[PDB]
Order: C-alpha cells, then structure tokens, then sequence
C-alpha cells in the first residue's frame, strides 16, 4: 500500500511538531516512507521514542537503509515555549540542515469552558502553543528556506477554524476556534510575502476517530440557567444580587418555586428544574452543588457583583446522583449522534487516512494561501463574514435615551470622538464612559470631547492593561453598561513581513512581535467581551484595525488577518451566548478592506459615517413588550 | 515519474468529457496510468484519436497488456446535446459497464460578451454544454453507482465560479462564470443525498498556460462609452434617442466637441477621445467604426429605443487604422500582466501538473460537497454573499417620490403585494408595473391591488415566456422603470434529488426538469437583467426562491444551489456595470436560509417587512448633486 507513496518525497527534510501520536505521527510516518528525513517533536519522550521506533522499523522493512539517521525525535518539546521553539530548531538544522517542510501539527485543546468561565491567562495559552508556535517557527525557519529557493509551510488547522469568507462557531472553544482560524488566515495573508519560493497552506480535518464529559454538559446547563435567571433579576428587581442569592442557599427547587415574595424569574426556574428533573436525580429538588456555586460565585464575582465569598459556605449537600446515569447517558448519546450527523458519507475518517491525503497534498507546488480539506463533507452552522447595511428602527434608536454607554479605545481618535457624540447627541444616552489604555490617551480624549466632559456626560478611565479592573471601576462609580463599543487600543505596525533572500531578517516582524500583535488585536477583545457579558452588558461591538489610503502592504495584511481571526471568535461567543440564553449580542464592525483602492476627503466623512450606523446597528436594543392591559 | 501513480486508481472505470486535450485530457492520461480504464469523449475525431494512441503507446511502455481495452473514444460527442449524452452513456457502459468515475471536465468558454452583448440563445447553450451536462450524466450514471455501494463525481469548475461563501466577479463572462458557480453549488448542495455511496466534489483550478482580443477589448471600450453617453444624454435631455445618434452621424470627434448645441454628456466623450486618443489612430478623430455603430445600434434597439435600421447606412469608415499597433500591444500587455500578477507563486501551473493533483485528489475517500483548489494562489476581487442590514437613509428614499416601479414575478403573491404598496403608500411612488406570467397570475394581483388598480396605480402585464417584450410594452405605455425587482415566476419543484439503491429513479428530477429549474430560476433573472440594463433601469434586485417551514429538504437544496449560483451572476454583472460606467446598480436579495430550523406567525410578518426593508435599500436612489450657485 506504500508503494504510492515512495520516492514522493525523496531528499526532504520535515519538521513535525505533535509527531508522537494522532495525526502528527501518522505525516511523520508516511512522510518517512515517502523518502523524507523527518524529526517529530513532542511533549513526552516515551510515545515520541515509540513511534521513532515505530517508523525506523517500517522504513527498513520497505527497504531503506541506516534508518536511524531518517528518523530523529526532539523529546520534551513544549511549543507554547519560546525559549523551546528556539531549541527545536537548533536541535533540527544540527541534524538535517535545512528545513523543506515546517507541519505546524501541534496543537492542545485549550480551555474548554464557556469564553464567560475561561480565565484569561488560560486562552494566552491557547493562542500561544497552537497559533504563535506556528508563526515563531516559520519565522525561524523561512530564512533558511528562502535562500535555498524553495520551502514549504503546513498549518494544520480544523474545519471549526472556519472557512475564507464565513466564520464557523465552536461555542465552549473560542480558544481553540481562534488559534484554528488564525493558522488558516496566517498562510491566507502570509502567502503573497513568501512566494514564490516558499508555500504555505493550512488543512482543516473533518473530525476524526465520554460519559464524563456528559455530566460536565449537564452541570454546565444547570450553572448557566441559574446564572442567566439571577443576572435577569437583579437588572429588574430592587434586592441586591447579594439578598437573591441568599434565596437559593436552602437549596430547594419547591421551596423556590412556592416562595411569593421571590422574583419571577427565579420561580419560574425552579418549576423547569422540577418538571424537566429526573426524579430519581437530586438536581430536581435540589437547585445546586457545591461545585456548581463556586463556578456560579466566580461568575458573579468577576461580574462586578457584591457578595461574600463564603456565601455557599453553610449550602446544603444534595444526595448522589445529582444527574441520573439516565440522563448522562442521553446527553452523551446526544452528543455522539450530532456528531456523527455531520458526515455526509456517514462513516469516520482514520487519522491514517487523513494523513495520506495531506502527504499527497504536500507534493502539489502550485498551491499557497489555501486551506485543504483532507476529510470534510459536513452539515454544520456557518456564518458567512459580513457584506450594504443601514439604521436600525426608529423605536429601537429610542431605547438608547437615558442609557449608559461604554466606549473602549485610544489610537482611534476620531472614531471615539463621533460614536460619543452620536450616543449623546444625537440619540440622548445618559452618559458614555470612555475607557483609554494611557493618560496621554485620556487627555486627547477630554479635549476632543471638553463640552460633554465639562457637563457631565463624558467620563474618562485609564485601564493600561488591566481592562478588568477599569470596567469594575466604571461600573461601581457610573453604572452597567448598556452598549459597549470595543476598539483596539494599538495601531498594527509597519516592519516587514519577509525578509529579503540574501538578509537576516533582522527587522521582519519578531516572534515576540507577533505575539504583541495577537494581545492588542484578539486578546484585547476577548477580554473585554468576557468581562463586559460577566457583567450584564447589553451589546457589544467589536472594532477590529483600521486601515487607510495611507497604509502599508504589510500594514492590510495583519488588518485582513484580525479580522478573519477575530471573526471566528465573534461567531463562538454568539452562538454560545445564544444557546446559553445570556442576553447580550456581541457582533464584529470591521473598518479595513482587502485592497488600498477600496479605502476612501469626502469619502472619507462617508466612511466614518458607515461605521456608526454600523455600530447603532449592532448597539440600539428592542423594545420592552407592551403592556397586556393596555396594549 | 508514474511511480507514484500505477495502481493507484486499478480496476476503477472513468468518463471524462473534453477527454482530447487541455486538463481532461491529462487526466484521462493519468488515471490511465493510474491502472483505470478510461472512455474519452470529445467532439472532435481526430485529437481524440491521436490522444489515445498516446495514452495506449504510454500504457504499453509501463507495462500494461491489452492497452486497447483501457482506454477507448466517445467522438463527435457534444454535451450540449442530451440526445448525444444519452448515446455517450449507453456507449461507455457497454464497452466498460458501470463507470466509476464521473469527470465533468467539458466546457467552453462561452458567449464572451457582456451580459448586454449577450444573445440569449448563447447564454442558455454555456448553461447546456457547461452545467446542465454535469447534471444530466450525473443523473444517468449515478443509479449504477449507488446500486454497486461506491461512486465518484467530479465537476471541473474554475476559481471564477467563486466559493461558498463568496462570489468571484468574472466581467465579460458571466455566462461562463455562471456554470462554473453552478458545478460547485451542485456538488454542494447534491453530497448530502449522494451519500454514503457517491463522493461528489468539485475542482476549481487557478490559471494554467492575443492581439486579437486585445483589440475586441479597445473596441468594446469605445461602443461602451458611446453608449453610456447616449444613454445618460436621452435621459435629460428633450431630443429622442434618434436624435441624439444624428448628431454621430458625421463621424467627426472634433466637430461634435465644438458643436455648442451637442448634450455635455457627448461634448466632454468627445473631449476625452481626442485627448486620451492617439493621434496616428482613427479613432481620435472618427467617433466610430461601422462594426461598433452596428453593435451601438443592437444595445438600443434592444433597449426599446426608436430608430430606423439603417440610421448608420452612410457612416463615413475611419481609415485604418482604428487603433494604433502600439495601442494594441499595450492593451495586450496589461491583459498579460494582470492574470500574471494574480500568481502569488508568480509562475503558471501546467495542465499536467494540476491533473496529477487531482488524480491524487481522487484517491481521497472522506470528502464530499468539496471545491478542491489544485492551484490557488490568487489576488483577484472577492465579494462574499450576504450576512444585518437596515433601511436606506431618509434623503435617498425620498427620491421614490414619482418614480416608475417595475415588479416581475408570479408566485409569490405577497411579497409583490407588499412590495407594491410600500412603493406607492409609504414612498409615494407614482406607479407600479406589475408584470406576471400568466393571466391567472395577472388576476390574482390586481384582486390583492384592487384599491391600487381601481387608482390608476399598478398596471398589470402578463409576459408568459416572452419577458424582453412585456417590458418593452412596459416602456412605451407605461415609462422607463427606475427601480425593478426580480422574484421567479415559479415554485421550486418538490420532486426526489436521488433514488432508492434497489429504484429505477423514475421520480427523481429528470434532466429536462432540471434545465426547467435553471431557466426559470437563472436564465428569468439574466433575461431581466440584460433587457432593463439596457432599457435604462437604474436599480434591479434579484430575488431568490423562498423557503419556510413546509419546504421540503430537496427545495432546501435547490433553493441554496440557485442562491449559490445566482451570486456569481449578480456579483458578475455588477462590476461589468461599474467598470463601463452603466449607473444600474444591481444586487441580490435572498429569500431562503440552508436551515430549516432558521425560517420563521409573528415571525412570518417580521420575515416580509426585512425583505422589504433589503429591495429598499438595494433600490432607493441617490438624490442628485446639489445646484452649485446655491449650495
């Protein structure tokens, strides 16, 4: 069956990070027997050593010779890990020379909460082990590549990475979706810098070859209806979120449901948790775990609520099973069946398989800045990435009167100005708080807006990099937020994005470079996102880079890279806001364009413009329902 | 170099159409190699003849027996003709039985014209040969496949048919551009039926390797600008359109420019001729040429404009040449660079080389509904189709006041009725043409608008199969229309996409149904589009089937498969439109969703006011400039 595949790839050296198993092991395996000198990087040594062995032994059963200098492994290779990346490249050019083909395979699952459960420094993670390795070792390697004339880039992506025109949401993954969609947008903007000699594509696999997972679902479901209710009340009733949830400390669904005094939406929660309880569960007498409530504390705590943290102290312990083995064993039936609904051909890809694809893949030289899909062929729910759009309706426009507005941004100056004016003056909110990374930023601010700061109506905050803390200060000192409007604090830079064939690339953008650039144009938002739906925000705009007649090249590249990158995260949180019945519509504005003609004196006015509509589209609520008396 | 490739595809049977040359006939050649026996059809004996030989010679120097009984020749085969494919089919499987590989590889270029030089004969003739082929074999070779457990189709599209999510503008081809979307949105739409037994994908290939049509390009300029200046000169000026064409008559690009009496429009055109012309040229002092006169003449008289046939009899001929050797080669010259400068790689693919990717595409078995790209790389324009959206703004509406409506469909009743009464009750339009296909249809309309036909205010014209000459009865009775929107006449049929394993398919959607499908739901739109492009129309709207909650899942499917390939039309015509200066702005409104799930009582209502809302904003002209004395 190898017979194919020999010779196919004779003379090439592969790099091969997650090579010790999955898909990554499987390239590296038929990568060897096509005649490729491989070196397989991964975490454990065991495995790593096992598959080296593994393939050596295949290689001399087709009949090479001296395998061992065919098949080299760097054990303990952690690619979230600058210092590492650096070690893997000594270790490979040491062995082989020069790298011809860089399979940026590696990849960890990520967080795997909900983006309103997931701590920020564990998404840095993500982004940093499976989308900036990827950057650090091409930029370590395409200089080696470029001035022997010929190098090949594999980002191996997902299907949930999205596709070049539509955005894919993974809700409980935004993590892992966006370091996905920035391997695909990475070869899709990178490509016209690196040829001609280097190439660079991504694959995106289908899924490829339990009931722990289920009660997570579960107890995830049960936090979130409970969190959703709360949050609800506490916008309409007059108790402090700290007096309802001393409702739900003695633990009792019917007690709950019975109570006169307690708010609708939290009896009307309990009457759900009775009626669609299993009754041999406990969760349908007893509204929490302790596990759920811390999980529900922190949410609320990061949310800017008030209580103290040993308010589940005294909770009681509802009985095993919390969920019946029942309904575990449904939801993971559910789970598997709606995956396997995906596959148009009904049937399951091996990795093996996979891999072949992707190493005949590897031998076309005429393709770079795509994405292949090696398995695929899947029904899923698609949203196609933006355009011609105008106003929302004049009753909606007419619920931002009185609100609270929170404007997010410094470098775009002109943009914070009109938006502040627009909300204030044109459409009566109450107050916008303008959040700014700097006091440079802050000042320039105060004098662009001096009348609405000299009467009240504009507050300015400094956040530097703690946003956090500054949106906890805006909302105990002026208020929720009903809209929000988030831009990036930093403009993109201008170093190049290749060097050239006989240089060291000592200017072209640095590993630490990119990873800046990641933190100001995707984490930025993610921050402000997960911050801004803890705390009851009523709609979120999220800006991504501007760019202008005046832009470099390189300057529209990394703009079209945030925008697909971040617009996968925009669909996941969306999805997921809206599956978990959390009220706030997070939706993306984009003010950049593929090409430098596209961008606008007049015009310029008109654009501006665009953007607010675009923003008022997205920000002004719908009305309450009237009133059934009456109307 | 066919190391890699013998026995990869063994024992499989192969249909390649266009199997005589360019990238069918490499990968006829190739899958033969491969170990598959292959039936090439063409139209032309000879090529097809010196192709086997070749392939048969090949195969005997590889080793293989009896190469007469692997590859063998369908000539005088045009897909274009069902009768014809009806004798291809019945030819290949007694001479292979059942065919294992269906390769969509025929094609032509087509009408090369635009949409309003496009004769509508030569448009449906690309939608036979290009589209409606793949189909129709598909139709006849599909039953075996899935009666044997296994199959394969394969429909060879191009980049410029776009991709799923976004439309690929292809000006001067948008007949062509058109098939090819169709060949993707078919493999699309069709996998999820096909399977678990058929793959169905398609591959969409970059450019792969004169002074003629260089100089087709300077003379299609020339007609362009005439025409547009015409055009807008009839529109505000008192002269008819016979009366501004005298004013060509003497042919004479200077004395047209100094004639004080002569529209602007036609002065500052012939300003721009003699300044932008080269003066060793005729065309710097002549204004046209008698082959561009006659071409001039077919665009007005198509567009309901009064003249007499032989207005240009004694049109003075320019002395060659028209345009200069070296304003040729310069046109040439950019042709060139543009398709080069698309290369990201900076070099063409070869016919051989991007049939190698795919034979080993082929090999795939875990994709389905795919576009594989065996070369990409491209930097070309891009417009991804649809999402929000909201209302025009309140100075651009105003501009409906005294307009001319033109409405076109039959079937969907309410929309028209609403659309109707939103141009006439809130946008004080003066009159709506309603223009049906039958007279039931008719009746139907005018009962739902009786209040507005009792008025005075929508007429009614039934157009049966004759569109083109119920607008010019529009024209002359009735006015010139502003706005237009486009919706289809008919339902979407409700008949099987495939059969039961064990059936004959006699229900499933028969070839001829098929071709009813697109000319109701593709060529009624492009017959639209041309006539009141050319009638001076300055705003049309196509509308794509609706979809609710009782559509069945095949009209889901056919649904999506027309919006798919209705965008490469709308984005097509459109930037054909902006670069030769037409003012008709052109756009799609989409009535259905992929999802059932996603179609809306309360809804329903909401679902109409947003079509509304979106033919508003498509159709809402922009007020004039404003009177520079005064403002």
């Amino acid at each position: 069956w190898a017979e194919s595949l020999i010779g196919l790839h004779l003379g090439k050296v592969a790099l091969i990070t997650g090579g010790s198993a999955g898909i990554g092991g499987q390239i590296g395996r038929l990568l060897a027997l096509s005649g490729a000198r491989v070196m397989l990087a991964a975490r454990d040594r065991h495995k790593l050593e096992q598959m080296q062995a593994m393939i050596q032994s295949e290689l001399a059963e087709v009949g090479y010779t001296d395998v061992e200098d065919r098949v080299h492994i760097a054990p303990g290779c952690d690619v979230s890990s600058e210092a590492q990346l650096a070690d893997l490249v000594e270790r490979t050019l040491s062995a082989f020379g020069t790298v011809d083909y860089l399979i940026n395979n590696a990849g960890i699952a990520g967080v795997e909460e909900m983006v309103i459960d997931m701590p920020v420094e564990g998404w840095r993670h993500t982004l940093f082990a499976n989308l900036i390795s990827n950057y650090s070792l091409m930029r370590k390697l395409a200089p080696l590549m470029k001035k022997q004339g010929s190098g090949y880039i594999l980002n191996v992506s997902s299907y949930f990475g999205g596709e070049k025109d539509a955005a894919i949401p993974y809700p409980n993954r935004a993590d892992y979706a966006v370091s996905k969609a920035g391997q695909r947008a990475m070869a899709e903007v990178f490509a016209r810098f690196l040829g001609p000699e280097i190439q660079i594509n991504a694959i995106a696999p289908g899924p490829v070859e339990f009931a722990r997972r289920a009660r997570l679902i579960l107890e995830n479901k049960r936090l979130n209806e409970l969190h959703a209710a709360l949050i609800a009340a506490a916008r309409t009733d007059e108790r402090s979120m700290h007096e309802l949830v001393e409702l739900l400390l003695p633990n009792d669904v019917a007690a709950l449901e019975q109570n006169p005094a307690a708010p609708t939406a939290l009896r009307e929660l309990a009457r759900r948790f009775r009626s669609e309880g299993d009754p041999a569960a406990s969760s349908s007498s007893a509204l929490l775990n302790r596990s759920i409530a811390a999980k529900l504390l922190a949410r609320l705590h990061n949310g800017g609520y008030v209580l103290p943290a040993d308010i589940f102290a005294n909770l009681p312990n509802p009985p095993d099973p919390f969920f019946t083995r029942a309904q575990i064993d449904r939801e993971a039936r559910k789970v598997r069946d709606g995956i396997m609904g995906m596959l148009y051909l009904q049937r399951m890809p091996t990795e093996f398989d996979v891999a072949m694809a992707t190493v005949y893949y590897l031998a076309d030289r005429n393709v770079s800045g795509e994405t292949f899909h090696p398995s695929g062929g899947l029904r899923y729910e698609r949203t196609p990435t933006g355009g011609l759009f105008g106003l929302p309706s004049p009753e909606r426009l007419a619920e931002l009167v009185g609100s609270t507005v929170y404007l997010i941004g410094e470098h775009l100056t002109e943009h914070l100005n009109l938006l502040a004016r627009a909300y204030l003056e044109r459409y009566g909110a109450r107050q916008v708080v303008m959040i700014v990374e700097t006091e440079t930023g802050a000042e320039t601010m105060r004098r662009l807006l001096h009348d609405h700061v000299e009467a009240g109506r504009l507050m300015t905050i400094v956040a530097g990099d703690q946003i956090e803390a500054a949106i906890d200060q805006a909302i105990t000192r002026y208020g929720r937020p009903g809209p929000v409007v988030c831009t990036p604090f930093r403009p993109l830079p201008t170093v190049p994005l290749v060097g050239r064939k006989d240089s060291d690339w000592s200017t072209v953008l640095s590993e630490a470079e990119f990873a800046e650039l990641c933190e100001h144009q995707l984490t930025h938002h993610f921050r402000v996102a997960r911050k801004i739906a803890l705390s009851d925000g009523a709609s979120l705009a999220l800006v991504t880079p501007e760019t202008t007649a005046t832009s470099t090249t390189e300057q529209f590249a990394l703009a079209n890279f945030i925008k697909t990158t971040l617009h996968a995260f925009t669909a996941t949180i969306g999805v997921e806001s809206e599956r978990t019945a959390q009220r706030i519509l997070i939706n993306q504005v984009d003010l950049t364009r593929r090409a430098r003609a596209e961008e606008p004196p007049h015009e310029r006015q008109q654009e501006l413009e665009r953007f607010i509509e675009a923003v008022l589209l997205v920000t002004a609520p719908l009305p309450p329902e009237a009133d059934t008396r009456y109307a």
